């Protein structure tokens, strides 16, 4: 069987949807952990060196010049577009605020379901290239998975239609909602823009508190992969309740609602729309 390594649980889950029984799949970043900065364990280094295919997000999630995945593949003498593949290739890239330069991308493309489809098609193409005798399975599974994601994307495009503009604001700890905000017409705000920044100074909390006095949503949200303390402080100081945990940089643990890319996005759409409509 093809040996496949994925950098995190979101990419690994998309790969499972395409490949099912046919591959030997290893996922590096544990569920619930930050995928931006991680220290691979010896088993991760071994599996990466022995893999036939390595999938990573790209666009400044784990692949900055000094970032953990770049070091891993360079130490292993692996080559981009031969051994390892950025599943985000082909998306319309959004950058960090005020930026336009390579290396300053916003990585969170998968929160737009159109980009989840792009990721999945890229995964399927590279699995078919390296394991052509399972093409029938990969293509069949891809076609059904894409159809399912497209139906959810159509739902997402009208999910927030009944909510007034003066309370359409998704508030999370990390500024990970740019692609969702652009695709689905719901602006977003944050404590820290990206996880490599300082995660929750009193000044960052104060900046968000001041923003929430201008546009005041009925709910805040907190991601499954961050320390909740900063958002608990935002909630206490603003009086706006945390409505639900949501899934941004990780799927949920197995058996918990949201334990796949599809299920985490359905969860996010339901919980965010329900909380904002209060
Ligand atoms: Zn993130």
């Amino acid at each position: 069987k093809l040996k496949v390594v994925a950098t995190n649980s979101i990419i690994a889950d998309m790969t499972k949807a395409i490949a099912g029984d046919k591959i030997d799949l290893h996922s590096i970043v544990p569920i619930g952990q930050d995928p931006h900065e991680y220290e691979p364990l010896p088993e991760d280094v071994e599996k990466t060196s022995n893999a036939d295919v390595i999938f990573y997000n790209g666009i400044n999630l784990e692949d900055g010049g000094q970032a953990w995945f770049t070091k891993l593949v360079k130490n292993a003498q692996k080559t981009k577009n031969k051994d390892y593949f950025a599943v985000s290739d082909g998306i319309d890239v959004i950058y960090l605020e005020g930026a336009s330069e390579k290396g300053k991308e916003d990585p969170h493309a998968w929160l737009n379901l159109e980009n989840g489809i792009i990721y999945s098609k890229n995964i399927a193409k590279q699995l078919i290239a390296k394991d052509p005798k399972n093409k029938e399975t990969y293509e069949k599974n891809l076609k059904a998975y894409v159809a399912k994601l497209e139906k959810l994307d159509k739902e997402a495009k009208s999910k927030f239609d009944a909510i007034a503009e003066n309370k359409k604001l998704i508030v999370t700890s990390e500024g990970c909602f740019k692609y969702f905000s652009k695709a689905y017409g719901v602006p977003s705000a944050y404590i820290w823009e990206i996880n490599t920044e300082e995660e929750g100074t009193p000044d960052q909390i104060s900046s968000l508190i001041e923003k929430l006095k201008v546009i005041k949503p009925s709910a805040l949200f907190v991601e499954s992969s961050v320390d909740r303390r900063p958002m608990e402080t935002v909630s206490k100081d603003s009086g706006i309740p945390i409505y639900s945990e949501i899934f941004t940089d990780s799927i949920a643990k197995k058996g918990k609602p949201g334990d796949s890319y599809y299920a985490m996005m359905k969860w996010n759409l339901d919980k965010i729309s329900e909380g904002l409509a209060k």
